[PDB]
Order: structure tokens, then C-alpha cells, then sequence
């Protein structure tokens, strides 16, 4: 079940070494090229004309076991950021000779350790080898979660440990992190293995790692507990971190010599395994949603385009939406006619996006629970769902429902609505002009009439992700702007990211509308208090509408309806991360804007450094009405 | 074994025509999305507003079955191009409605016809959809072999059949295609569907579909002879066609009724089925090379570029190369020493890039077999591929073989060879610069000293291939020139291809080079007489060489080694396509090129008409010395 390596930093026999480990049940062996102790010069007469093979032959073993099995490790006497002019230039030789090495063998991945402040010319060097041929070899940082420095124990006399409580000091090693991947400008390849300690840090030093590349954690053996039976076990402590860990599907890596002598290697294995079998199980969320996350998608438009048959399949496959749709519209026909009026008194009921019928159907289930009377019409834009309606409507429907193949905002009511009701909401709850199409539609609203949705909320929340933010960098093209990517927002299911402040409401939008000159154009100032060191990449969008009374559907996390799936979370992206210390409050300021003919989103960062304004004109980014 | 399916123009229930179509083991479905008398207005009253649903419901099936098993076709009232502005425009109306359908539906692919000369509104307008919105969808275009007006019965009296050899008359369909698909501007979307009518037509008719992108070939079952048993058959003439289709890896349509009542359906798919089985099965080259048909992939530089473990892998895994240097070398020693010399003289060998160490093996080999004595260098600068002649020469060689690890241009040898050996070819021979390396390893050859190989001859030939094209096309990348992708070769198993003239050859290079002032420049001029029309799109690469005497590896095709699968042919592309008339020569002019830094190619069609001069200065591809 779950994907595990095996550390080694001794390795006699490398065919004899990988069986063993695969015994044990390892999918992968980290172990290094050159022999670690093995030294050597690359200036300096006699040594760097030492003759003889430089370490093993690829050939020991076969192409596709370098390939899958084998991670490699850069030796130990490596150090690029050496005070010595002589060992940094030996270093700077030796460490491309392995990592040519590795590229040569075709390795899946290669460690190079961070364990201190200063890695610059560690970077320039890995950086310099990216940047020469080609490899899709990535790079696992061996970074710990607390310094060296900070674990060791306090048993030197005249060197104290610091016994202080140094906030930003005990998140050090996320800094030397930090600072190496922006020296490597977010390189894809560059990813972190994060060692785990005996005592884990604080909390805030571990949400620090929230929304960071993890590809794999180290374990030591030395952090394992003794259960009763005597075989190796972890902390309460620890069981949380590796169930957070578990859910990033990172690849675990144990390290060290076997401290329970007695028992098998496997047993350390196999309390990973039997940690992996015991958690929550994934709902109807997590079961759907698995392998869309953190993928980038762009926000639907169902105005502009015309939506295929497929999408609006998936979305009638979310049954919890339109349950709550058909409460929505019983509840507001047992309101609008009384018992004593149950047959006298048809409500004019007229779906305005009808799609394949999904909310029709609900319609006619309403109204059937109720024992109210009907007369539907569907008004659909997209010609191609409605040969679905009209095919439906032979069938199925009859004369009761009309299908109307048109624009809400062209078509001429023969008869006025009692109650609208309507399907326009995306992410960001107005990202598919709902406001526009429905304020076109209210003049066929009968004077006391209802619209369902009767309101809607879009809400934001700052987020750091470094993943996110290097896939939307990814998503650069030829023929436009250079940074466009940036400027417009994705549907994605938020996954590898740490929401840095409470979500706040942005937009409102309130049908029927009764605000002389309805001005659907928007600016909202939010302040959001940071209470962490971080890294903002951008901004997660929810939304929250109101159907009809206590009815409502909504995505915010906090207040998010159990078990819908329809909508995933929006990202708004700022195009140069900014830093967050802890107490300072983010700025975001949103605009929506509009003209005859497109509406769009821009948006600027104020506070605690200013962002340039995002999407101007809608550059990079508008909605078709 | 063949892919297959049914074209139908009758389609009363979707769900049954299916099943039976399935039973009869066809894989796919091609059939109307409207129904084909459908006729509709979209302008003039009353019949614009025509009630009711306009087709069947796209639920009638579901996703997945449209998705892979259904194949769309256009009404066949739907004429674009009509003379009568009234007919143009409804069609116009038409074809997007009906297109459009077909991506909501999320077709695989959908059938346009071509049965007449103009039909450049139809492009229009296809090419109209292609650029709105997105989808993966292919456009099928339907082109007879033979126009209906040339295989028409002649019994009009006052109208005879044209009993005149119109050469370019009877490729008249070609045409239809050639002008279709350069209006829409080569889209990958846009395949042939190839009609196969009763009466083939002329074999330069159908030379002329060589290199087209044919998806799908539809045989009516008109064309079907009767056997002795009262079962469908085809003619030799068709069974060569089918043979040569089945190359090119297309899918099968059958179209029309069952003339042969008595039997099965399945019976026409089994005969299919029986061709398919009954062909010559595929060789060592063929075997291996499956997979890489048409794939673009850069010509390696192992020069300038250090060769992976997995790339040595491949090129040892030719037997039939080595052997060949074994018996060369085996030659060369016989005539070196003479009998009586056998253990007085050791002869001294060097492979000059030995990589993992293929050739010195096969010089072991030779001596061996030839019973004479030798001592070997074996010199190689790419540091890796040394890790692995030192474990092997600590092993199994010994002092025998004494590992250089150097360029052998800076080398400074201790001794001079009696034979140099090298394996420094690429595609078009010269293409990885032994030129260079080996004149700069001449000096430490001996006065009398022999080089295998001794002689390379590179080899040229115009091809016509739209896939190719198309290919290269698709090759262009951010941050460079748009067409840079056209001024570089390309390693490439030509398949989908027509080679328009017999190759001649390039440059030729010799070993040790005696012409004072060795200048590695070249030009030359071909002329390639061309018998057919055509559309040139570039020129196919190949090399010859001698390595001592009569012991030879070629990929010429007219001279190719048996088995031998180490090097794949080169291309070179042009910019903008050639026109190309039966009997008119197609005149090429190509440069080798050199500085002190960089080797490349210059060339230019002259005749019969001008290129552009690809790749100026090496701006767009460059070899690294
Ligand atoms: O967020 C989304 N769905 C989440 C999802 C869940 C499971 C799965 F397998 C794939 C995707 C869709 C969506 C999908 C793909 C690409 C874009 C989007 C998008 O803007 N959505 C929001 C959305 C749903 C919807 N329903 C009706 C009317 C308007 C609507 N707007
Ligand atoms: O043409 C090529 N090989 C054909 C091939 C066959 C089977 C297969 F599965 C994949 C590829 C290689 C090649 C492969 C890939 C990418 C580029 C090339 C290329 O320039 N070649 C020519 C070549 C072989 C070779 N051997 C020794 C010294 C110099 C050499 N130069
Ligand atoms: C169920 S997703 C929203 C649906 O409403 C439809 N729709 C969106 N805007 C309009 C409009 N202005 N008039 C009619 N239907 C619309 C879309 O085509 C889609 O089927
Ligand atoms: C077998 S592919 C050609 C081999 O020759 C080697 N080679 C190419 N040019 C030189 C050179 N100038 N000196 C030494 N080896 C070379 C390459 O590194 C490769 O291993």
C-alpha cells in the first residue's frame, strides 16, 4: 500500500545489497555512486592522476534497475561551500562528476544533503547541471525538520543549548530550503526529503513544510518507540505527522542500523504499512477527487462555449446539488400557495439554463412532494442540450414543460415567472456571469416573484504553495504574453498547499435585483491576519449561495456540504511570491470588472508588500457574455 | 488482428444497429449523427421554425460509446459550395450545427466528403470550427481513388467516356485533396478516408497517396469477387493494395450492402482478418523499429555530449555491426603480418572512442581468430563510459589494453598505431564530426597506417510526406525562431513517406585524409530527376562505409545491411513545400560548413523552384566540436 525505500551508506556488494533489501519488502534503494569515503583530487599532481576505475561498473546492474531501484547519494566529503578555495573547487568537480554519473545511469533520483545556512554554490553548481544536456532525474534536498545544531544533546560544559524560545530561529531549516529553491528559481527537478528527528519541533515549525514539494521523508531507526512484544513502534507524535504524510503520498525512506536487533528489518516496514491501513478512509469526496490534485484546470464557461455532453453528465452525477434544489423549490411553492389554494393556483415555474434537465426533473419532484401544480419552462441557450430536452420532452415531460431553445436575456415571455430558477454558479459563484444573465432575465419576473438562487458569496483565503505556484508557471505558451499565466484564475483541487489566513467574503450578489442602475461591477479591500512565517503564491477562491430560506450549497471549507463534489476550489496566482512574517496582515484588493462586451477579475496585493496589479483590461483573461 | 468497422447511412435504433454491427466483430460504428433526408432551414419562414427535437438524444448512448466506438458523418444534402447563395448558406448553418454536435457528443472522429474539384467554403468553414473552442477530434475526409465521373459505365449515347491516358487527369482526386488540405494549412485534425473503388486506377495514381495522411481506407462491398465456395474475395490487384494499406497500419471501413446474401456479414472482416494474418512477417529491423514509425528524435552529438549507459546499451546490442568490424580488422591483420611474422610482430590497435567497449572485444575477437598478436589502446573522453572500460579492463582485459581517457584531438600518444579503429558515424555519416576527430588523430598513425573505417559516403534522396511535414511543423518551441524546427535534421524511421527520386551520394570523406590543407568544407550539387507529381517536403539522409576492403555497412536503402539496426534515417526538412511536375528535376544544394567552435549544414532547392537557404551560419542547429 504504501511506497517505501531503504537508506544505506555502506554497500559492498551492489547485487547482493538490492536483494536483500527487496526481501524486505523495499520498493527503491538509496545508496551512493562513489564510495563514500573515497576521496579524491581533481588539481593537485600526484593524486588527481590516481589511476584505476573511479567506482563501480553501470553494468553490474541492468539499465531498467538504475532506472526504477536505485536513488542516488552525493558523497559525504562533498562540500561546495567550503572556506577553503581548494576544497570547494574539488568539491565543485567532484559533486558534477556524480551527478554525471547519475544522469549516465539514468537514476529516477539523486540526494544531495542541506545541512547548513549557506548552499549557494551548491546550488550554482546543481543549477549549472540542469541547465547542461538533457535529464528528467530529480533532485531529493536531504533537509532535517530541526537543525543539527538543535538536537544535539546539552552535555558540553561551556556551550550551553539554547533554551530560549526562538520562534523564527527553530524554522531555520525551512529557510536554508527556501533560499537554495529560489537560487534554483523553482526548478521542477528540485524537490525535498524531509528528515524527520527524535524530537519534533514545535507546530508552527512543521506547518511551515505546508504546501512545500515533499517527495519523500526520512525515518531514522533511532525514533522508533519499543511496543510490550518488543518490535519497533512510533510516538503519538509521530503516528500524526506520518497520517498528514500519508495523505501527500510522499515515499517514506528509512535510515540507520537495526536497533531492534532481535526483530526482522521488515518490521519497520510494516508498521508503516500497518499505519497506512489504519486511517480514515477517503469519503465521496476524496474517492472522486483523487488524482486531481493540484491540477490545473480553466474556470468553465457555459455562456461563451457550449458545453459537451460529458461535462453536464458529471455534473447530474452529483446527487446531494439537486436534492437540495428540489428542497429549495418545494419549500418555496408550500410558501407561495396555500392548502386552500393547492388546485386552483399553477406557479409558473421557468428554469433559465436548463442544461439536460437535471433541475426540470427536481422541479417536477418538488412539486409532486408538495402536491402543488406547475407549469415549467426550459430555457436553454446551447442547441446542442436541447435536442436532450425536446427528446426528454416527448418522452418523458409532455406539454407541461415548455422547452425554449434561446438567450434569457433575448427571450420574449409569453407569461411572467413566479419563481426563476437557475444553475449559473461556478467556483467563484459570478465567474460565469450569473449576475448578467439573471439581471436580463428579471423583467419576466412577476413583481413578487422568487429566484432561486436567491443569493450567492464568493469568499478568499491567501495561500502558500510552491507546487502551485511552479505549475502555473508551467502553464507559459508560445504567442502570448509572457506572464498571461499568471494573470487568470484555475480550477483545482487544493492539495500540496497551507491556507494562511481565514477565508473572507469578496463579492455578494442579491436576485432579484432592486438597486436602481444594477451595477454588477465590484472593488473589496480584505485584510487577512497571518499568523506564521510564509511564502503567499495566491489566492483560494470558494463561494457560498443562498437557494432559497436555510437551503444553501456551499464550498467554503468551513461550512463546506457534505459530500458535494460539483465544484472544485478557484486559484487566483500572483505572478512573485511574497513574504509573510508573522503578525503582518495580507492586503488583497478585487475588482470586477466589465464592459458591452467581456467581464473579468483583477486584483493586487497592497500590504505587506504591494503585487502589480493582476489582469488589466482583462489582458490575459475575460469572460464572454 | 485488423482494426474494422461498419459504414451505415440507415440507422433506425442506435442501441440494435450497434450490438449487431459488434457481433459481426467491427470495432467501430460510421454513421449519421442527423438523420441524412433531414433537410433544414435556418433562414426563410415557415420551415425555420420547425418544431420538435432536430435529432435523437445523445443519452441513447453512453459517454464511452460515443467516445470510442462512434464515427460521425455530414448529411449529404449539406453542400457548402453550391452555386445557389440560398443552399450555400443553409449548408453553411448546417455543417457547423451538425459539427458541432459531434464534438458535444465527443466523437473520435467524423467523415466529410470531397467528391468534387471546389470545395473551398467547406474548408472554410471546417477550418472555422477547428479554431473554436477545443477538441481532439479527427475530420475524416472522404476521397475516392477514382472521381464517380471516370469510372461512370459508358452508356450515354451522346456522352462517351474520356478513352484518353489523361496522366494528370486520372490523379485528379489527389488534387481535391492536396488543395483541401492546404487551405485549412495542414491541420493535424484533417486524415484521409480512401475510397476504393470497383476499377483501380493507374500505379502512379496510387503512388500518388504515398506519404498522406490515410487513416481509414472504406472498401464498398461491390468491389468483392466470388469465390468457389460463394464467399466474398479480392482481386490480386486489391490484395497488393490491402498488403501495402496494412503497412501503414489504417482502419478498415466496409460501406454498402450484403451482395453476398448467402453468407454472413463477418464474412468480408474475416477476409480482411485472412490478408492481415497472410503477410510477410515483420524482420529483426522491422521487429524493433515498431513503435518509432515517423517519430522525430535529434540526431546524437556524442562529441559534444556524454552518452548515457542506456544509449551505449542499444548500439552493443547490434551483432551485426561488430561482426563486421571483426572481420574487417580480422583482414586488415592478416594483410599487416605475414605468416611467418605471426609472433615477432605485434600489431598496435586503437579505438579511438570506445565507449563500453564493443570494438575492443571484437579486436580480442579478431586477433584471435586470425591468430596474430596486438596491442590495444582504447582512447575515450566521455569520463562515464571509462568507469566502465577500466572495471572490464581490471576484470577480464588487462595490460593488454591500455585505457586512455582523453580526446584523442589532445592526446599525446607513446606510440604510433598500425591501425586506428572508430565507430564516430552517425545517419549521414559525417553528422557526429569524424572528420575532426579522426584528422586530429592522424598524426599517430604510423606512415603506412590504415584507418577502419577507411572511407564514409553520405547519401541523399527527395521525399513527399504531408505527415512529416506536419511532424516537424508541431517541433516548434518557445524563445527561438518559428521556423527553426525546419533548419535541423532528424534521426526518423521514415514510413509514412514516398521517396521521389533513387538516392545519390553527398559527401564522401577518406582515412588518413593525404590532401594537403585538410579541409572538411564541402559543397555539392544534386539533380534528382522526378517521374511523377508530387509535393517535395524534404530529403531522406543515408551513409555507406567502407571499413577496410569489400567489408562494408551501408543504410542506403538499394545497399542496406541485413539486419542491422543501429542507425536510423536522417531528414532534412524545407520550410514551405515544393511543387514537383512529372518529369521536372528537383535540384538540392548542400554545404558542410566549419569554424573553429561549430560543423553544420547549409542547403537550398534550386530547381524547380527556390528555397530559402536552411540553416545560415548554423543559427539553427550546430554540431559541437
Ligand atoms: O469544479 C468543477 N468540478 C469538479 C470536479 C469533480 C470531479 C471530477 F472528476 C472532475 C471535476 C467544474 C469543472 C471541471 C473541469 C474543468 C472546469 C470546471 C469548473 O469550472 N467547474 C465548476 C462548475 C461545476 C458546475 N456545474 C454546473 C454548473 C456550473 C458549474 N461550474
Ligand atoms: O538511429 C539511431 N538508432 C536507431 C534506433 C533503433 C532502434 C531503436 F529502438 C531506437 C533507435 C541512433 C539514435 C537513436 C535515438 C536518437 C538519436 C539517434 C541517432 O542519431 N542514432 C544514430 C547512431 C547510432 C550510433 N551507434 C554508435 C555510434 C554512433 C551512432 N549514431
Ligand atoms: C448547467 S450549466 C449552465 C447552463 O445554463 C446555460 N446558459 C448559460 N447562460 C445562458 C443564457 N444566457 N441563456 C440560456 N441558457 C444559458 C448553459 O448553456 C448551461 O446549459
Ligand atoms: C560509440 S559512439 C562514439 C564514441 O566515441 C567517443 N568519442 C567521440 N569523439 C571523441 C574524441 N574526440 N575523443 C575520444 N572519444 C571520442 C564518444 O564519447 C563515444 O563513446
Amino acid at each position: 500500500r504504501v511506497s517505501s525505500g531503504r537508506d544505506l551508506n555502506c554497500v559492498p556488494e551492489i547485487a547482493d545489497t538490492l536483494g536483500a533489501v527487496a526481501k524486505q519488502g523495499f520498493d527503491f534503494l538509496c545508496m551512493p555512486v562513489f564510495h563514500p569515503r573515497f576521496k579524491r583530487e581533481f588539481i593537485q599532481e600526484p593524486a588527481k592522476n590516481r589511476p584505476g576505475p573511479q567506482t563501480r561498473s553501470d553494468l553490474l546492474l541492468s539499465g531498467r534497475d538504475w532506472n526504477t531501484l536505485i536513488v542516488g547519494k552525493l558523497s559525504p566529503w562533498i562540500r561546495p561551500d567550503s572556506k577553503v578555495e581548494k576544497i570547494r573547487r574539488n568539491s565543485e568537480a567532484a559533486m558534477l562528476q556524480e551527478l554525471n554519473f547519475g544522469a549516465y545511469l539514468g537514476l529516477p533520483a539523486f540526494l544531495l544533503p542541506l545541512n547548513q545556512e549557506d548552499n549557494t554554490n551548491l546550488a550554482r553548481v546543481l543549477t549549472n547541471h540542469i541547465h547542461t544536456g538533457h535529464h528528467s532525474s530529480m533532485f531529493w534536498m536531504r533537509v532535517p525538520l530541526v537543525a543539527p545544531e538543535d538536537l544535539r544533546d546539552d552535555i558540553i560544559e561551556n556551550a550551553p543549548t539554547t533554551h530560549t524560545e526562538e520562534y523564527s530561529g527553530e524554522e531555520k531549516t525551512w529557510m536554508w530550503w527556501h533560499n537554495f529553491r529560489t537560487l534554483c528559481d523553482y526548478s521542477k527537478r528540485i524537490a525535498v526529503a524531509l528528515e524527520i528527528g527524535a524530537d519534533l519541533p514545535s507546530n508552527h515549525v512543521i506547518d511551515r513544510w505546508l504546501g512545500e514539494p515533499i517527495k519523500a521523508a526520512i525515518l531514522p531507526t533511532s525514533i522508533f518507540l519499543t511496543n510490550k512484544k518488543g518490535f519497533p513502534v512510533l510516538s503519538k507524535m509521530h503516528q500524526r505527522l506520518i497520517f498528514r504524510l500519508l495523505k501527500l503520498e510522499v515515499q517514506f525512506i528509512i535510515t540507520g542500523t537495526n536497533h531492534h536487533s532481535e526483530k526482522e528489518f521488515c518490521s519497520y516496514l510494516q508498521y508503516l504499512e500497518y499505519l497506512s491501513q489504519n486511517r480514515p478512509p477517503p469519503n465521496a469526496y476524496e474517492l472522486f477527487a483523487k488524482g486531481y490534485e493540484d491540477y490545473l484546470q480553466s474556470p468553465l464557461q457555459p455562456l461563451m462555449d457550449n458545453l459537451e455532453s460529458q461535462t453536464y453528465e458529471v455534473f447530474e452525477k452529483d446527487p446531494i446539488k439537486y436534492s437540495q434544489y428540489q428542497q429549495a423549490i418545494y419549500k418555496c411553492l408550500l410558501d407561495r400557495v396555500p392548502e386552500e389554494e393547492k388546485d386552483t393556483n399553477v406557479q409558473v415555474l421557468m428554469v433559465l439554463g436548463a442544461g439536460r434537465g437535471p433541475l426540470v426533473n427536481a422541479s417536477l419532484r418538488a412539486a409532486k412532494q408538495a402536491d402543488r401544480r406547475i407549469k415549467l419552462y426550459a430555457v436553454e441557450k446551447n442547441p446542442n442540450a436541447v435536442v436532450t430536452l425536446e427528446n426528454w420532452q416527448f418522452e418523458e415531460w409532455g406539454s407541461q414543460v415548455t422547452v425554449v431553445s434561446s438567450d434569457m436575456r433575448e427571450w420574449v415571455a409569453p407569461e411572467k415567472a413566479d419563481i426563476i430558477v437557475s444553475e449559473l454558479l461556478g467556483s467563484f459563484a459570478d465567474n460565469e456571469l450569473s449576475p448578467e444573465c439573471l439581471d436580463g432575465a428579471q423583467h419576466f419576473l412577476k413583481d413578487d416573484g422568487v429566484s432561486i438562487p436567491g443569493e450567492y458569496t464568493s469568499f478568499l483565503a491567501p495561500i502558500s504553495s510552491s507546487k502551485l505556484y511552479n505549475e502555473v508557471r508551467a502553464c507559459r505558451e508560445k504567442d502570448r504574453d509572457p506572464e498571461a499565466q499568471f494573470e487568470m484564475p484555475y480550477v483545482v483541487r487544493l492539495h500540496n498547499f497551507h491556507q494562511l489566513s481565514a477565508p473572507q467574503p469578496c463579492f455578494t450578489f442579491s436576485h432579484p435585483n432592486r438597486d436602481p442602475m444594477i451595477d454588477n461591477n465590484r472593488y473589496c479591500t480584505l485584510e487577512f491576519p497571518v499568523e506564521v512565517n510564509t511564502v503567499l503564491h495566491g489566492f483560494a477562491g470558494y463561494f457560498e449561495t443562498v437557494l432559497y430560506q436555510d437551503i444553501t450549497l456551499s464550498i467554503r471549507p468551513e461550512t463546506h456540504s457534505p459530500g458535494m463534489f460539483s465544484w472544485f476550489p478557484i486559484l487566483f496566482p500572483i505572478k512573485q511570491p511574497i513574504t509573510v512574517r508573522e503578525g503582518q496582515t495580507i492586503c488583497v484588493r478585487f475588482w470586477r470588472c466589465s464592459n458591452s462586451k467581456k467581464v473579468w477579475y483583477e486584483w493586487a496585493v497592497t500590504a505587506p508588500v504591494c503585487s502589480a496589479i493582476h489582469n488589466p483590461t482583462g489582458r490575459s483573461y475575460t469572460i464572454g457574455l
